[PDB]
């Protein structure tokens, strides 16, 4: 009743049954985003850092069209194909929540939608 | 204080320190449930398929013994033994969230409980 | 706004773009803790059953240091290096969690940072 979906064509559309993100109030929950490009609908060409940065404007994106910012992501679940890119991914992340960082969760999992090198999801409150 | 234990019969009876569920007010956090038949305790047999329709039947019966509906699902965590079975699992997960479907994060992971194919978690609000 | 970060000198000190906790009000967002001993900053020598109890007091100093206590905990996100340690981490675990004991989501993956046996991230509601 009060859950609202949130939908921008500034991120990746949704091809199936979910929603970029779910809006309850002052709460915020956003679909694992991966590293397309919602111009192409296919995953960005380039190294962690670039997919990094995709993944993390699709959130941007989502998280202000829901009347959200990034200021208010206070979780983070951190997917990575390979650990050892954590360093690299780490300095692109950093660039997008400087003050008041959110708690983040990082694991290396075995693989990812699309054979994606990282996959973001976020809840956020504000 | 206002955090209620969940439990139902009708989905598999939690051996060890978890609850199915834990309901807060309006908001719910669901255990990560596996293909386990509440009958038998033990994985169902079958495909991807057949052990995703266990998962939801699970997670079902335990939002409503909570008082919720899959409706009220705001996030779900989806974990795949092999994403090659993603749009097998997608097929039938799409029978459940027809309409206003939650945010979704979906990962491969190298092993589950019991060598599940899948496991979902999800939170709710109502 | 009402988000504020939580930090401990009881709790690894975040070297990076996160904080330890992010309270909003009566919840709480607890980072993934790896068996870092916050005296030295380095993972804690022995088997799982030691990482379990250093990741698990690691949490327990941050939610006490929010205001929160290991009973308001109400999710709780397992990541085990090896799904055959589960028993073993169980058997810990379960000293922490012992009355109403949280939602669980538990996987295998395939690494963690500093090459953990497990890391738990948890969210809570007071």
């Amino acid at each position: 009743s009060h859950m609202e979906t949130v939908f921008t064509e500034k991120a990746p559309k949704p091809v199936g049954p979910y929603s970029q993100a779910i809006k309850v109030g002052n709460t915020l929950y956003v679909s694992g985003q991966i590293p397309i490009d919602p111009r192409t609908n296919e995953i960005v060409k380039g190294d962690i850092k670039v997919q990094t940065r995709q993944v993390l404007d699709n959130i941007k994106e989502i998280v202000k069209a829901a009347g959200f910012s990034l200021s208010d992501v206070a979780m983070a679940f951190v997917f990575l194909k390979d650990m050892n890119m954590f360093n690299d991914f780490n300095s692109v992340y950093a660039e997008y929540f400087k003050d008041k960082p959110p708690a983040r969760v990082t694991v290396e999992v075995s693989r990812l939608p699309k054979d994606a090198l990282i996959e973001i999801a976020v809840i956020c409150s504000k």
